């Protein structure tokens, strides 16, 4: 599995406030510098969507839905770049979208 050590991050505040949401998704997009937390998304994120998070841990899976569902309905623009870049075929475009 993925290591544990920083699932306890708080989503709610980096949801709710967009400065540092910005700095997460200019980390995993390469264009701003990475924080440890940001930098270990960035090195798994591909694996986990070639795999379906099979080395997610529960609460990696549980933020995961948190954090699309909220990039769906709040900034869509941010969401299509991200699917874009991280996810060239949409194995999973048209599923989170239609679960959000
Ligand atoms: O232990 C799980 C590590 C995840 C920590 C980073 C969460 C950042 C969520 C914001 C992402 C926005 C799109 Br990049
Ligand atoms: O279908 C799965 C795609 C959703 C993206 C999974 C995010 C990967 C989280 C890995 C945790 C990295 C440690 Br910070
Ligand atoms: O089509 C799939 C694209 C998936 C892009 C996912 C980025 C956000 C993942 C945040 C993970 C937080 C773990 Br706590």
């Amino acid at each position: 599995k993925y290591t544990d050590k920083y699932d306890n991050i708080n989503l709610d505040e980096i949801l709710a406030n967009k400065r540092l949401l910005v700095a997460y998704v200019n980390c995993v997009m390469e264009r701003g510098k990475c924080s440890p937390e940001g930098k270990e998304l960035k090195e798994h994120l591909q694996d986990a969507i070639e795999n379906g998070c099979k080395k997610c841990t529960e609460n990696q899976e549980k933020g995961a839905y948190r954090v699309i569902e909220h990039l769906i309905k709040n900034e869509i623009e941010i969401w299509r770049e991200l699917t874009a870049k991280y996810d060239p075929t949409g194995n999973w475009r048209k599923k989170y979208e239609d679960r959000a």
